[PDB]
């Protein structure tokens, strides 16, 4: 009782004990100079190991530029925009295109609209738990963020297509500095939830009342967003034509429909993309099925399928040996600098102060340390001649041509494999043992609760 | 009062993990544990806690030097990758062990020792203890110097004029009723401190005091929901 | 021979086998890791030290502000600044000024154009030895540089007096930014040197040929540094009338010339102030006379007396308790953290990197590592009320008011001992003992050559 209590306090006389001990050995007194004068990752940067590892060298490409470099700005829409750098290298090739930006302000207009009907949804159906439980209270968090992931990026181009960036582009302020408008909107949305759950003590789901008063909601949410972004211009079935120029200054004109243009050019068949996550929590070969994550009402629920990095690291390299970018998520920005650009575990001498991290992946998962935050694009590696394995991988950001080494980063393999937690691939890429898992009779998936940490969102 | 705040919660951390040991991995209380143990920000109560403890002293003597106090992001982040690390040692061990084992005793000040030594990296521990005497040279509005040999201790009710004793916080917290006190469970910062109480007012009886204190020639101390409706700009 | 050359050189194998064997160590990869990503100095800043040595209480201090802090820019006239700083606190109290400055400029430009003079008369003394001597290249080296030192400032003060910078101050862009300026008059005065050693070769000093050639020179030089800067407005003797406002707002005038100014107003009296200097390779109570030094011809030589810190310390304290502000000499910026304003020896952790420095200062006058490089003023110190020593001084730079704290410094005791040269004391606030080597038989001076370190020039 007090013992112990007394025993686990903060005693004075034994800290000050401590600090005369620490202060005698000269690697603290050296230190602690330095770490009370610069950020830790400032001070201690290793240019010994980042002479080696800043590698630009990669033998394992996709053919096709990412030109130009798209920028996010301060928004959350790194999936979009990896989703859609992926595509946009097959518009930039067939077409014979300097440049080639597919609408990532399309995906987001939409992505909104259908979170925020979504959230209302949500919120009937969770209408029988108290407001303080862990799911309401959770729906009412961000229900309007920008963040996401493959699925809801499938979502959303199965039911609105796809469209150059020509005729929708970043040029509303909230495209590009999103935080206002979700705050707006989520303010609104807070105060409907509580109309609709006092509501919902009276009557039912269905009944008329609530399902004017619905209406009337997402009427509401339709005009507070339009304030800050137009409609597209064009329905998903609706015919655009676009005008561009080829490398050889040759003019062309497509008329096309957002659904038709997201299959024909962009190459985008929503039937056969799967994302794989390496999740050690869980057993390998299994299907993780996110409870409740979505956007567009009713669409496709979030399943990963859990696999060894063994395998996600060879699927990588098959995939961009078939001159194909892949997709992924990772913990952002954790051993990133962004200076140089580069992504390694090792790159700053934390040993040399005595900091080791000994928890393993699945640990720093199960413990609140590490989950994906952030989606970006690999567009090509470096398979070593001798061990016939990768040993980095060439990544294409969306913050800029100025971030990293002309927008672009360099990360290890050991950074891929402790730091990235899912890559998006073609069902067909896979071996028929993992691919059966999604085709097969289900297989049954984990089900994991919406604040599950695989649940995260990259933005 | 920062550094022994971070020090102390970082203790209080380790303890409310061997406290909910018993309690899953993706518990609400657990992971809520897990979320920012180091984070910086507190309430009266956590600061009257470490005024009990640490005392006042003079910023002269001891102030924003390091690189931490004015950009404690990293600072925070380092400790909470490595109390993470810990919170598992301690579960581990303790589906075996008891609270009271010596292996857990020794595993926690283990822990406690390493805490200590990495804050010392980033911020000194403060030149006196509470107890232990300084002295503080100053220039007075008239230019004449003087000194002040004090403790941390003595200095915070001799010269700051706080008495620890009769402080209280009041909140407006219309989902409760009021003349009501409202006690926010596990949350601290110096173990075994005093707990987190409020008296629920309304805002008239809350205005009524402001203005009260205020001709009584004394500030007052308030918490609100920044930056709601406020213009940083003109500062409205 | 070989051998010896052999065991003498930088091996391959040995720098490398000590790498080996200095990666081992922690406070190594920890130092050279920091040491790779910052300049030293702001790595190593000690703020457990700095938090105790940036105190700027001053029990001992001068009662007159110094107001306005003035600013040198680009010059290297600190010795002017500081020497002028002292007295025009005696202007500010007597006549109740809120800012007063006296003309920096006004000496800057007889300085310079005494200076030009000196230098053809010291290649006339020297025409018989050989061009690239010692002396002849030191000549050549930079006759109009700006730096000096007191009996310098005397020379011109006795000669010109001294004025309000109301009438004559750094309009000029070559007041503070004065590099261009000395490169073409020194371009100039090495070709005036070589037309003289010339025509020295042929005539005597006195032949009317080099009589009439040396004014031509002297002609050109004055025709040039009018380009540059004004003539001052009034000469010597001439009177002036100045206007200003008191602190009370009250307008006054005085009409006086440069010379009754510096005496009156300034209250200079020319014939007092000696130059003390703690030189170490000598011994104390000693006089030593720098040779060829000077500025104005036929002016008053460099003489110092030779004396210990702890007289040096005594005189300081002495005439700050005499409200006088101390004119010295030292080091700059040897252990100097102009961020903050701290002088101190310590300031910096360089022991935690195993760097450590035991030679004295003897050793380090001697061996070029040290000597006056800049000229403050000290307004002010600390004495230990137990130990009844100062422990600090208030020094005031002439480094605008942005520089340290508000254009104030502060230095340690031990930097005044350690860094510091030399002190201007009057003759009458010496000890009777020391004051007769001034005024007595003499006593014969240590002669030192031009080049030697303590001939060296305040900036």
């Amino acid at each position: 009782a007090f013992q112990g209590a007394m025993a686990s306090s903060i005693d004075i006389s034994k800290i000050n004990s401590w600090n005369k001990e620490f202060q005698s050995d000269l690697t603290h007194q050296l230190a602690t100079t330095v770490l009370k004068n610069y950020n830790a990752d400032d001070a201690l940067l290793n240019k010994t190991r980042l002479q080696k590892q800043d590698n630009r060298v990669f033998n394992t490409v996709v053919s096709t530029d990412s030109t130009p470099v798209t920028n996010q700005k301060s928004s959350g829409r790194a999936w979009l925009f990896a989703a859609t750098n992926q595509l946009r290298l097959n518009v930039l090739s067939e077409l014979n295109l300097k440049e080639f930006e597919l609408s990532q302000a399309y995906l987001f207009f939409y992505d909104k609209l259908e979170k925020a009907n979504y959230f209302l949804d949500q919120i009937v159906s969770s209408a029988d738990q108290d407001i303080d439980s862990r799911l309401v209270q959770y729906l009412l968090a961000a229900p309007t963020e920008d963040g996401g992931q493959y699925s809801m990026f499938l979502n959303l181009v199965k039911k609105y297509g796809l469209i150059p960036k020509d005729l929708y582009g970043d040029l509303p302020y909230s495209t590009t500095a999103s935080r206002k408008w979700n705050s707006l909107l989520t303010t609104k949305l807070r105060e409907f939830a509580e109309t609709l759950r006092t509501a919902l003590k009276e009557r039912s789901a269905d009944d008329s009342i609530i399902v004017t008063l619905r209406e009337q909601m997402q009427r509401e949410i339709f005009r507070l967003m339009s304030l800050f972004m137009d409609i597209p211009p064009v329905q998903p079935n609706e015919q655009f034509t676009w005008e561009y120029v080829d490398k050889d200054k040759k003019i062309h004109t497509i008329k096309s429909t957002p659904l038709e243009f997201a299959s024909k050019y962009a190459k985008l068949d929503p039937s056969t993309p799967v994302s794989l996550i390496n999740d050690p929590r869980h057993p390998y070969g299994k299907l993780i099925k996110i409870d409740r994550l979505g956007n567009v009402l009713g669409g496709d629920a979030v399943i990963y399928l859990n696999v060894d990095n063994e395998t996600l690291s060879k699927l990588v390299v098959k995939r961009l040996q078939n001159n194909k970018a892949v997709f992924f998520g990772s913990h952002t920005p954790k051993f990133m600098d962004k200076k140089t650009g580069v992504m390694d575990i090792e790159l700053w001498n934390y040993p040399a102060i005595g900091y080791n991290l000994p928890q393993q992946k699945a640990s720093r998962i199960r413990y609140h340390e590490s989950l994906m935050t952030h989606a970006m694009l690999i567009t090509g590696c470096h398979v070593d001649e001798t061990s016939k394995l990768p040993l980095r991988y060439r990544v294409e950001n969306s913050w800029g041509k100025d971030s990293g080494k002309d927008g672009l980063y360099v990360m290890t393999q050991k950074y891929f494999e402790e730091y990235c937690f899912q890559i998006v691939v073609d069902i067909n890429e896979l071996p028929k043992e993992l691919a059966s898992k999604f085709t097969s009779g289900k297989e049954e998936p984990i089900v994991l609760p919406i604040w599950d940490p695989m649940g995260a969102l990259a933005k």
